[PDB]
């Protein structure tokens, strides 16, 4: 840890980042720069309550436990030159660094398809996307959801609370074909029809005329907006034209380090270690990026310190469902505790290999999913006769 | 470049390497911890003709542009500390470094079902190895080869000439799935099967019992040897446990570094960049080994020289045929240039995308090869119906 430090974007796991920097100790000059001319803010509310009550001053970051800060807000780092230990600025300005930390995160994929639409397309990831997309969520509407992903489905579920017709386009057979139980994903798709949403499996966009979206069985669906959701592309521009590692993200280490020395990486942007697996993933998780930025930023100002180590999840909030999913979509074992219904859904989904428990599902049933988390977390092995029976208390197993 | 270097591995890439320390005019200490207790050699002959002729004596590298270096030879590097910058050795003995470069190359993939086989299965990877496959190649004896790699069709046609019966089995539809063009791949299947090989496509092991191979059609295979060449594992153990961004190879960037400070890798237990692609990649072949240690060398001693740039390409001797394989193995056309036939075997394949070259094969054809490479290197859009027509002169197109 060589002050000053640079950070450049200001999302989550940059604030995460610098906060902690603070707190274990650093007292050195901090700055950061980030593009959007907005009030560091959290993103998750962005197809949840903020698309459906329009107040950002609900959704900002806290950057109190980041004291002295200078946050360059609504600038673009274009570049960095890692033998002369600088940055340079969209304004003219040029940074200095002893450290330099890549929180860039990433950006929605376009479908080429859909290139020179002549309706409205739009991606959701920013306050300007969420807010532009909301202008046109009027009421009899006609949505098109592309892609299976979560943020997607909570739009969809958003827009349907508030009146709009929607349908939604999956390339695969399935939703949430990533990170994912299939038992949830089919009982997910069991919801968004019941609750009106037109779903087309296995159908690909291959244009659209004049209002109207053209798919891969030659047919074709109307709308008044698309909304496409089909994942999202590392921001790794300044790393790859600066000569660090990288293949859609930056490849990082379990200390945050590039394959630059004294350049690290942070968040949506990096190709990292997923300990279960044990292979390397672009993880796209809000609890990545706050973890992985507090654990990156610990281990600088403390050497002795552990590496990175936590292990991933993430929620969803779709309607009637609040969804939590930790860990690997399978193993060789499923439990299912509880029925999966459409009438009052609740029920919680583990996965083990071996015996051993490798992933957690829990949907309206937030209570079980931490003792869950702490079971994944050592690799419990427990009795599946009890994870099953509907007598047992988790947060007990968990305790022992 | 701080002294004193320490490269841990003594194949291709590491003599590769320091020859070119030498040769760009690093005078300071070099020290090379090698495993085998062999006289540093090259690998592709033992598939080919050392298989065939047994002369140890003529596959060693030349270490002579590598003056000054202490090989520890039959010596393992146990562990290093990045922090103490120190190497452990299974002798006893700690090495310093000032730059530490990981050359430990890849290790055969084990068929988990043979583990417990009780008749002999072997890998080909090394000297040692070679000779425990030649001790058993008797005349009229039946060896039986797993996968569809090169290694084992280079040992196949050996081993046919030698009067050995063998017969192959390949989980996927064709031979070469990696790296190789369709119609190479077919063709290469044609000349094996006319030369006695007996081919099985689309099978997998699922055991063995006293002598014979179990399939998993239900069938049997009875074989005196068998020989495992499902590919290879990277030996990246000890980037691993100190701490570097692995996953079945180490991730470097174009200049070798790893995300350790003063830690370079290089060859075989590599994951880079394929410039072609531009994805990452474990490349698996000579060049690779020889090219990527000079470049990482030359930049090292010198660095306003570029990054590691070259494209891929590899050979392969199977029998009759001398196939050369350069770039990507597909795009969204390929020419033929010339017949493709089991009469005297003798063409061309280049592959192209949008016009441009990406990839080029020759069969029998070494004086095509070296003109399409050079082609390849600057993304030739050459036109098409010339580099069909055989009165072409490839070497005038290269040059011009
Ligand atoms: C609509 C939506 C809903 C989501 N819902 C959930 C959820 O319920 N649960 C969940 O687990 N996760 C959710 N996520 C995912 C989560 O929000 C991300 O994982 C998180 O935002 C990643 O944080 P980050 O700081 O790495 O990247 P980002 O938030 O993308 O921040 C990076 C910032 O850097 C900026 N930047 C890029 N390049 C430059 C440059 N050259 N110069 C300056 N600035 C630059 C970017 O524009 C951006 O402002 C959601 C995401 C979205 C978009
Ligand atoms: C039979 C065969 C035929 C081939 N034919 C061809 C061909 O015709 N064309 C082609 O393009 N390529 C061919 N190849 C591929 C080629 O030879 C490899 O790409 C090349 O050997 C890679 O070189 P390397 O130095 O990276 O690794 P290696 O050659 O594997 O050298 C690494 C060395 O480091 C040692 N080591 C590992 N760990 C330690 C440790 N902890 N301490 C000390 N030493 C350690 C290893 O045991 C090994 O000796 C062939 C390979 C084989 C095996």
């Amino acid at each position: 840890l060589k002050a000053p430090v640079v950070v450049l974007g200001a999302g989550l796991a940059s604030v995460s980042f610098v906060a902690e920097l603070r707190q274990a100790g650093y007292q050195g000059l901090i700055t950061v720069v980030g593009d959007e001319a907005e009030r560091p803010y959290d993103r998750p509310p962005l197809s949840k309550d903020f698309m459906a009550h329009g107040d950002a001053e609900k959704i900002r970051l806290d950057c109190k436990r980041a004291p002295e800060v200078e946050w360059l807000l609504g600038v673009t780092a274009q570049s960095f030159d890692p033998q002369a230990h600088t940055v340079a600025l969209s304004d003219g300005r040029t940074l200095p660094y002893g450290t330099l930390v890549l929180a860039t995160g990433a950006a929605p994929r376009a479908l080429p398809t859909l290139q020179g639409a002549t309706m409205p397309v739009h991606t959701l990831r920013t306050l300007e996307d969420a807010r532009r997309i909301q202008a046109g969520l009027r009421p009899q509407s006609r949505l098109l959801i592309v892609g299976g992903g979560v943020i997607g489905l909570e739009l969809a579920a958003t827009a349907r609370t508030a009146g709009v017709h929607v349908s939604l386009v999956c390339r695969g057979p399935r939703l949430m074909s990533r990170a994912a139980p299939a038992t949830l994903a089919d009982f997910v798709a069991r919801y968004h029809a019941a609750q009106g949403v037109d779903l087309r499996f296995e159908r690909s966009v291959t244009g659209s005329v004049d209002g109207v979206v053209l798919l891969d069985d030659g047919t074709r669906i109307a709308a008044d907006m698309v909304v496409v959701g089909i994942g999202v592309l590392a921001n790794d521009a300044l790393a790859r034209a600066a000569g660090l590692a990288c293949d859609d993200g930056i490849f990082v280490d379990a200390y945050g380090r590039t394959t630059c020395p004294d350049v690290y990486a942070l968040g949506d942007v990096t190709r990292q270690r997923n300990p279960l697996s044990g292979r390397f993933e672009r993880i796209e998780t809000w609890s990545n990026a706050q973890n992985q930025g507090i654990a990156v930023a610990r281990h600088l100002v403390d050497p002795t310190a552990p590496g990175y180590a936590e292990l991933p999840w993430y929620w969803s909030d779709q309607g009637a469902l609040r969804i939590q999913v930790a860990g690997l979509a399978s193993g060789d074992e499923e439990i299912v505790r509880g029925e999966v219904s459409l009438d009052a859904p609740k029920f919680t989904l583990i996965e083990l290999q071996k015996g051993r428990i490798v992933g957690a599902t829990c949907v309206n049933n937030a209570r079980d999913f931490a003792p869950l988390r702490r079971l994944l977390a050592v690799g419990a092995k427990p009795d599946r006769a009890a994870l099953a029976d509907p007598a047992t208390d988790l947060r007990k197993l968990a305790a022992a």
